[PDB]
């Protein structure tokens, strides 16, 4: 839950999901206690990404932007101390696993984040 995360085979499923479609696979990967896994995957667009991302917990999603992979996550108001902390020192692993995932990512907790849903 801090540095040297656990890169699981799922960590790749995300990249292989947006790469195979290159259109929009909206893959939501959730990092567990010293491990990585995927929760969502199978096309859906912001429509599902905005109606799937739980507000009780934090979750990041990848989306082939053509050049880079801008993935943003919202901090849960139920207990951010968990994710806000883990995802903090864990972002490295993910940022490393991804392909071309620049620092354009965003991390903010607000209802307006899923309001426009793109």
């Amino acid at each position: 839950m801090a540095s040297g995360m656990g890169v699981d085979e799922n960590c790749v499923a995300r990249f292989n999901e947006l790469k195979i479609r290159k259109t929009v696979k909206w893959i939501v990967f959730k990092i567990e206690n010293t491990k990585i896994v995927v929760e969502k995957d199978g096309k859906g667009n912001a429509d599902e990404f905005r109606g799937a991302l739980p507000a009780n917990d934090c979750r990041f999603g990848v989306y082939d932007c053509g050049n880079k992979i801008q993935f943003v996550l919202w901090c849960p108001d139920n207990a951010p101390v968990k994710p806000r902390m883990t995802y903090a020192s864990s972002k490295d692993a993910l940022l490393k696993k991804l392909d071309g995932a620049t620092a354009v990512a965003l991390e903010a907790h607000e209802m307006g984040d899923l309001a426009p849903l793109a």
